[PDB]
């Protein structure tokens, strides 16, 4: 059916070599002076200029100086941009013409002084009226009530168009006759790319009589080219018959169309009816021509404050998202809070945000893992795109819903994860004013797709789209979501000093104590021991060391076991802490063998000290576990250089406790 | 003060009420109820008298009827129309009537008329319709207005003025066809045109003065009105001109004026200002061409407005894209696009303690009293009168916009202003009191304003806002990554102290306990084969008496160097206690084992001294014989260490 729609621009209507019985034409050579084609009802419009025209064939013996006005000629002499036209009206008659390549080409129409402030009027009503229209919806239709009361037009109809070409009515007036057409969707097919074309080289189109037989351009003298001739920017251009017999099954008798203009672009038509033939004057053309022009900058207008006032609108919302932040709320606090008012903000169903492992979701939400089969989907897809949107992801991204799934939009902004907003497809209900119709047509220039026949109310559905996410409402998410990872980062600033606090806490517990028994370890006692020699020779104190060993203790190992000899150095530590003095430090010198560091103490009290710790020893509990003796070594300091001899002393006098009986103590 | 006073009384004058009209027309005012004609203008006998034949004198309207002076299509839209002050027009073959009720009163202008027949004023329209169009830039719109305006109009001048939001106002545009004196960008004062004057506009967009000298006729009393109080003539173009107006259009050198407002919805924006040499009457087509062009062209300029704003915040975005190096390196890097983003001359950004600075600003002292002394956003285009005493006294900064610091500088621009006149307080008596006169020179007076910047457009304060939080972003992102750093090195840290000896390097004791463990499981769960070595270093008290221990300490971590290349890499090393030490060799058998452990004791042997002692090793070594438990290992193992060092130290023992 395809290439039936597309063989509609077979047809070249600016070339039709005919024009419609409201009017009559003339062509005429540039270089040559002469009339080279003229409409065949030309006699009854000129015999008004010229008594001498009775028959066409006069027209061959007739100069253009006695038909045209002087003010005509002259006026096409002078113009050096083409295509412009140029209006001239007499006391009968009413002139139109324009220089088109080697040719100039002119309309005439019949023309009464009609003197009244009427048009002025009317003007001056449709200005006041549309400068007072504040929406978009007021605009349309006032401008389709302003049209009927101009134009008389039984029914007036705005029309735009789709991305596609497709159209809808989206306002309308209409009285007692004709059935209203509001809402109702027309194909493409309905107005091929070459009529819209027209619309760019003449704003209005006229049909004042869907059965006014056409009347052909016969030829007068032989023109030098022969080609056929342009028409496209008059009026009188005669209708593609297939468009005729459109117009007839849609039960109309005349038409008249204005192109809607934003800048440059063809946004829609403001489309007129009648139920019986209706010519319109070049006054009342001008009169809606102007209107709709003022109209149309009102709309672009209304328009491009509704992306103002919006901007405006989240500018607000953000500026709530960060009357929260100052409350120490989290993103997700946030998110539940505000995802009411972005749903509306955004026109969607759904919100799901993603930070980490942790999901928010308010409203309509795929599951958890559908969300996360579409985060990861999303990276894999690797779009650097600053946001990824789609009003059908089963067609941009098949397989990644569940079956049967409701969802149809998806707006995700990446954060360093996402945000994902969520538009459920609406299941619009489309009422076209007839079925498509696979009818073929043969023409002049080949087979094309016939008019259709019935324009009946006709139902059909579109699943698997939502609304798209205008171009305002990307840019609105992404701050918002900026907005939320400005948060996330600060609560994490938090989180990461408490977590490095702890770090850095239990770093310093492990650089100055041994893991298994709790006291120093033996750097921490080397350290301190030298410090204490420094010390002893500035200022002469007095101290002295214990190094003490466990005895026999292989046998506890392998006779019991690993973990019970661990708990007996536990319990060996536990009942040695106890005795100590609050001035002494107690460290784990080597495998098995312990230090102790007395200051201010003399070599009695020290001697005492190893007594109170190997008594401290033997009586501590055992539980279950085998008995256990440490012998000790003791040492004074005695003007030494390095604390090396020291230790050197006590482990020869360790030793020679070793020797004399594993218990003993020994200096 | 005294001037403020003069100006202040302009507002005195009721020129809604003047109770007379310009002779240009004539006006009839019918009561509603009463039906009869109760006010008439002077020369109303002139115009009247072609209605009706027995009309010769003023007194004669006394004794005519409406119904034969008025048309009657003009009479059954009085009677119909229920909105005030909604003219109505009405023409006849001489005759062109304007009516519109107001309050209990019918106001009826009339002036003469005759039908011209042709199609120019549709051709204006599309013309002007189809220039207007076309433009696509502020200057272009004004501009073709003043040329459409002074083409269809034929004053000698035509200007396009706009107001300030003191209504003050400046001349933007300017057509000449004659000798006049250009006046494109001078300023006008506000008592040019008071705000009851202003306020005219909203009832009636167009003026006409045709002839400033042409003697004004009041209007006549004709029936005892009910009322009495002098009837609004505002909705109409009859209405006389106040003198003082007249007064400054002679000293202006403007003999005829018309002015159409310029609306922005309902506010007053600007107005466009026609000036003639002579006398110069539009007729009514001519004036409604005229308005209805300086509408459309208002609507085209408030789109392109709208289109301005809308494509600045496309710029906004791609400077913001273009940002998401530090945030300072950021701030350089990207400051230069920023000042044309905002129209300002500087920025400072400060982070903490650090300040990063481009263009024109103040010192970081300065800078510091500003965010001290420092909504959303705080901004000024008047510093010294905002905030006095902030910033030194001959300082050159008089914008400011502060977001929560990222710091946007706009220096003093020192606006020379040329006025049209030097300032004239001059005093007038009036009906009203005493109110000032219109100046009597026009000549140029210049006078310069200091201490003030451009303000800050809406969509500046957003703009400023968003490429703010986008730079906190990029600081956060550098300073989460500076934590996690900081993080990844404790944690990882801990890892080293929990796991490695601190003078040696390898596995402390706890970790080769688990690794045995595991390989104990895995070899009791599979059948595989391993086998450990304990080794210890002979006499090495004799080494930390005759040496020390820092010679101690390099030689136990010499000797884990050694013997860490003689392990392959599946083998474990550790720390078991002291000078013992412990190696886990898995897939193992017992020959291949003793061979390993006579590779460590050689290593051990040959290494380097150093001017240090020379050192030997005694290791002991067992293998995996199902086992319920390690320590049966170690203790195997531990036996046979302590049967070499008896039978000779470096040895390998099994
Ligand atoms: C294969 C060719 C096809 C075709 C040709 C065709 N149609 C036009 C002109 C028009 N069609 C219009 C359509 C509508 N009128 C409405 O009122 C609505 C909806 C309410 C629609 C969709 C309109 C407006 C025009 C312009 C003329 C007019 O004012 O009616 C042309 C151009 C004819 C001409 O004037 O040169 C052609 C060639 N139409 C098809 O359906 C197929 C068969
Ligand atoms: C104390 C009262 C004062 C006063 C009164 C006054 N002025 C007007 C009318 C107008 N003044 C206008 C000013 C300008 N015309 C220009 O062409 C320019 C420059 C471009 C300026 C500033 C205009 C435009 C009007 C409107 C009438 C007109 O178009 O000429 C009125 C109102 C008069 C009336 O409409 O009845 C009044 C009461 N002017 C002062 O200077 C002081 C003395
Ligand atoms: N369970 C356990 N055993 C350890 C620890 N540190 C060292 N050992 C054991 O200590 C033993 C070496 O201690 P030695 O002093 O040489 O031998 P001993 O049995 O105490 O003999 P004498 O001191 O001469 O009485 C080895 O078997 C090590 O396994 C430890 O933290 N936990
Ligand atoms: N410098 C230093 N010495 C240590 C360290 N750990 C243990 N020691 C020394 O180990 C020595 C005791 O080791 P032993 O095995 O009992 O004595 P030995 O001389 O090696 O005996 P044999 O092995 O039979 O030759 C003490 O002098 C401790 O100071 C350490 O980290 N650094
Ligand atoms: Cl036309
Ligand atoms: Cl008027
Ligand atoms: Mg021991
Ligand atoms: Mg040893």
């Amino acid at each position: 059916i395809s290439k039936l729609i597309a063989a509609c621009d077979q047809e070249p209507i600016h070339i039709p070599n005919a024009i419609q019985p409201f009017g009559a034409m003339l062509i005429v050579e540039k270089d040559t002076q002469q009339i080279v084609y003229a409409s065949a009802n030309s006699a009854e419009y000129f015999s008004v200029a010229d008594n001498t025209i009775h028959e066409l064939s006069d027209i061959k013996q007739a100069n253009i100086n006695s038909l045209l006005p002087e003010h005509l000629i002259s006026g096409l002499a002078s113009a050096i941009r083409e295509n412009e036209p140029i209006w001239v009206e007499t006391d009968r008659l009413s002139f139109l013409g324009w220089r088109h390549e080697n040719y100039y080409i002119i309309e005439v129409e019949r023309y009464h002084v009609q003197t009244s402030n009427w048009f002025e009027i009317q003007f001056q009503r449709a200005f006041q009226k549309l400068r007072n229209c504040k929406t978009h919806n007021d605009l349309i239709n006032t401008l389709t009530r302003l049209i009927q009361e101009i134009s008389g037009y039984d029914r007036v109809m705005i029309y735009q168009f789709d991305p596609e070409w497709n159209g809808r009515v989206i306002a309308e007036s209409v009285r007692q006759l004709f059935t209203s057409m509001l809402n109702h969707h027309f194909p493409a097919s309905d107005i091929p790319a070459q009529a819209r074309a027209m619309y760019s080289i003449n704003p209005i189109r006229i049909i004042p009589d869907v059965n006014a037989e056409p009347q052909p351009l016969h030829m007068i003298h032989k023109p030098q080219n022969t080609e056929a001739v342009n028409l496209s920017s008059g009026v009188l251009r005669a209708v593609s018959p297939l468009h005729m017999q459109y117009l007839r099954n849609f039960g109309v008798s005349a038409s008249t169309s204005i192109g809607i203009f934003n800048e440059d672009e063809l946004w829609g038509i403001v489309a007129c009816h009648h139920t019986k033939p209706r010519a319109i004057g070049r006054r009342i053309r001008r009169l809606l021509v102007r209107t709709v022009e003022f109209a149309a900058e009102r709309l672009w207008l209304i328009h491009s404050r509704n992306v103002e006032r919006y901007m405006v609108t989240v500018q607000a919302a953000r500026e709530q998202l960060s009357t929260t932040a100052d409350d120490k709320h989290s993103s997700h606090e946030i998110v539940i809070e505000h995802a009411a008012d972005w749903c509306k903000l955004f026109r969607c169903d759904g919100i799901g945000y993603l930070r980490g492992e942790e999901l928010t979701t308010y409203g309509e939400t795929p599951d958890q893992t559908t969300i996360n089969k579409l985060v990861e989907w999303l990276e894999e897809n690797g779009k650097k795109s600053l946001f990824w949107h789609s009003h059908m992801l089963k067609e941009d991204a098949p397989g990644l819903l569940p079956d049967g799934s409701r969802f149809a939009g998806l707006l995700a902004i990446p954060l360093k994860s996402y945000l994902l907003l969520f538009r459920v497809a609406q299941n619009e209900v489309r009422t076209w004013a007839g079925k498509p119709e696979k009818l073929s047509v043969e023409t002049s220039t080949g087979t094309m797709l016939g008019p259709r026949k019935s324009f009946e109310a006709w139902q059909d559905e579109v699943s698997g789209k939502s609304q798209p996410w205008r171009t305002a409402q990307l840019y609105a998410a992404r701050d918002i979501a900026r907005d939320l990872l400005i948060v996330a980062d600060s609560m994490q600033l938090n989180l990461l000093n408490d977590q490095l606090a702890d770090a850095n806490e239990n770093l310093e517990k492990l650089a100055s104590f041994d893991d298994l028994t709790g006291i120093f370890n033996r750097r921490r006692m080397e350290d301190r021991l030298e410090s204490e020699v420094k010390e002893a020779q500035r200022y002469k104190k007095q101290f002295g060391i214990l190094l003490f060993d466990l005895d026999k203790f292989k046998s506890v190992n392998d006779t019991y076991g690993h973990n019970i000899g661990d708990q007996i150095l536990q319990n060996t530590c536990a009942a040695v802490s106890e005795t100590l003095r609050d001035t002494d430090k107690f460290g784990r010198w080597g495998g098995e063998e312990f230090l102790i560091i007395a200051p201010q103490t003399g070599m009695p009290e020290l001697m005492q000290l190893g007594e109170r710790v190997r008594a401290a020893v033997e009586k501590m509990q055992h539980k279950d576990l085998p008995a256990v003796t440490i012998s000790i070594g003791v040492a004074e300091f005695q003007n030494d250089t390095r604390w090396d001899h020291m230790i050197d002393r006590a482990d020869k006098a360790m030793y020679r406790a070793k020797e004399n009986g594993r218990n003993q103590v020994c200096s």
